[PDB]
């Protein structure tokens, strides 16, 4: 795209409010910025806010999202489209045009670990670029394990292909598939998907804890087969549905899109890598580590 | 195939009739005949009854189906495997040559939404050039959310290849992945697996109801993450089983030949795509759409 | 590799021995040993034991594993990473030299049916060529439905790809997908990962039977609908674990690595086909056999 070239437009702080006891407000940019997704190779992504997957956002169960997009790419139209809510696809996730704004009102009534993505057709483009992202639906009444977990982190899954190609976005096999992290609270690491970053600076735990995972995979294509090693999941909920319990998985098997609660103890001192176990994928970047000490700093 | 050049067999009607409390009488052809996969673009198709997937069969849970298979190719032998019931499939799967019927009785002790195709091998060929389909077996107590339905459809997604082409059919990409329509009641749409239909001819319903599909993903060698944009999940049942409940699921991972019960509110008029996840296949023409407006009527 | 030309290691035996009421030896070898994959195709495997998948192991809940690996590769380091076991990976998964062995010890607390693999990198690699199994950790309060079994056996799907190919092993479809079958009791076969001999050998059963089967998809890259032809499973334990509990599945998705136990019905004599239902992976070998006679035996 030639309006593209040399453009990188520097991330934007994700805008959110409360602004009732079940309303908040979230603005958010679509924007063109260049990300190091491998050592040495820069994918000039479209992105929300200039991080891909984009910024996490977190919300309550019964919330409703009064969404603006800012639209900084100067020549393609972008859009919004969040797994957790009930709106009208054809009114409440149209296209932005470059340059503008717009407003979009709905309700996320559904707890969970949900993707986020573009939705301007063709969708595979818009999402292979960099447009996805996670937004988290915290259940009203919690997780019957909520008490037992002593530390969390969100980790999403992500593919990378040839850039802007979008024979190989629908025909070939991913160049990169990655893991990012994505900060709940002040002070955990806030990564964009790249085959290097957890592994250099994995997260970190104290011996002994129960850990809790907010995962999902968004693709495009593929599926995940969930994995930490050194351990056992304790309690899975499936998409975050504190309904959907299942326990001492091993793998957890996500759709493309699909999200998933996952608990387990690290029983001793150690760097336990966690993956997807499709091993081709793994071999291609995603491959993320967590560092388990005896005082839990680095 | 020699035998095959300029053959298109009109469709011709599945046949059923209910001869006892707990037993059905079914009668089906293996018939060859010309689809338009995409625009312009025809897929001489080994077929039930001329459709690809074949027509949609309906029985009750314990009912003893009596089935009959008319094989009207010329030239290659088919079969027919139903998930749904318990045979030996070494005599009660067997080939029945050109221009013969064989008939076969088994019971579907099981309710659910199950894969039916042919058995031939090699069975990938047969699946591969159309010979797929759904039968439904009704639970004898239903479904728990029953009274809360207000509308049904049935969706099948399926891929398409290059023409027989054995190597592709093991070794390439899909070349169209679809969904089709099979009718429950009258005036239904009933359609084939094609790219375009379902998008131009919307599913039909009206703003506010609780909405139920049954689906299933007859591959041959994809996996499906189902996900109908602007809801959630509020209930899905695998494979059609009413124990195996989930609720407030994004998007449903289902295998070859999974089946599923999926129920979901529209809380707005516009229109709603309807996806598999797996955005490559999307792109190739897993799209289909539900509109729903303030009559329900288009 | 140089070292490996011409070398083809007898298959050794796996040494278990329990030493406490809740304490197991494991002995293993990792080893270099030639396995006809497919008719007239000799695959030069990396294995534990001389046999790929390796070699069952069955330990009960609870139980703690002292591991030993004797590494008779001459030039390839090794290690052993059991998903039922919690442990420190990057102290208790550490890589055994050529012509040496390390022990390590960590427990079990987990009942299921878990993949075991060598974990040293490039883990793809290690994985592809061979080096994957199952372990089975009985749970102590059984299964529900214990009482209605029959028979029972172990069933693992692999794939094999072009020899120790790292380009084929990321970015390729697989060569062959293969079952194979290990032994629970005196008298069960116990069979390598190949396309033939599940079928010229099928698994034996008498008419009315309920079988349970214990599966675990090891990948190394693909997920696996699993699906007995002629039945539907009565009774699923997702990674078999009891809690996790579907009924009347007739296909269950297995993420890689992932386990069930399965529980079904043969109500006819006939053989039963069983496969992955992804039917190019079916085509490429991934079809076993069951036998059903009025007198179980072959
Ligand atoms: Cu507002
Ligand atoms: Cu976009
Ligand atoms: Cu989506
Ligand atoms: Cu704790
Ligand atoms: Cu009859
Ligand atoms: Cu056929
Ligand atoms: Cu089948
Ligand atoms: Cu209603
Ligand atoms: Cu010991
Ligand atoms: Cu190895
Ligand atoms: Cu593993
Ligand atoms: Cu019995």
């Amino acid at each position: 795209i030639a309006a593209h070239k040399g453009v990188n437009q520097a991330p934007v702080p994700l805008k959110m409010e409360r602004v009732g006891p079940h309303d908040v407000h979230i603005e958010m940019t679509a924007q063109i910025t260049d990300i190091e997704i491998d050592k040495g190779k820069i994918y000039k992504a479209w992105t929300f806010n200039g991080q891909a997957p984009g910024p996490l956002v977190v919300v309550n169960e019964g919330d409703t999202i009064h969404f603006t997009l800012k639209n900084m790419d100067p020549v393609v139209p972008h859009s919004m489209d969040f797994h957790a809510v009930h709106a009208s696809p054809s009114k409440d996730f149209i296209d932005v045009m470059p340059n503008k704004s717009g407003t979009f009102t709905y309700p996320a009534n559904k707890p969970g670990v949900f993707m986020y993505h573009a939705g301007t057709k063709p969708v595979l483009q818009h999402i292979a670029n960099g447009m996805h992202g996670v937004i988290i639906v915290k259940p009203k009444n919690g997780y019957p394990t909520d008490k037992e977990v002593d530390r969390e982190y969100v980790l999403i899954q992500n593919e990378w292909y040839k850039y802007n190609d979008m024979n190989d976005f629908q025909n070939g096999v991913p160049s990169y598939v990655v893991f990012s992290s994505k900060a709940l609270k002040p002070g955990d690491p806030n990564t964009n998907g790249d085959t290097f970053t957890l592994k250099e600076k994995p997260l970190l735990a104290k011996v002994g804890e129960k850990i809790r995972l907010y995962i999902n995979n968004v693709g495009p294509n593929e599926v995940s087969s969930f994995h930490v090693v050194g351990t056992v999941f304790d309690d899975v909920y499936l998409d975050g549905n504190p309904n959907n319990h299942l326990q001492g998985m091993q793998t957890v098997m996500l759709p493309a899109s699909g999200g998933a609660v996952v608990e387990f103890t690290v029983t001793r001192p150690g760097t336990y890598p966690i993956v997807t176990h499709q091993f081709n994928h793994a071999q291609k970047g995603a491959v993320a580590m967590l560092k388990v000490t005896e005082t839990g700093e680095d």
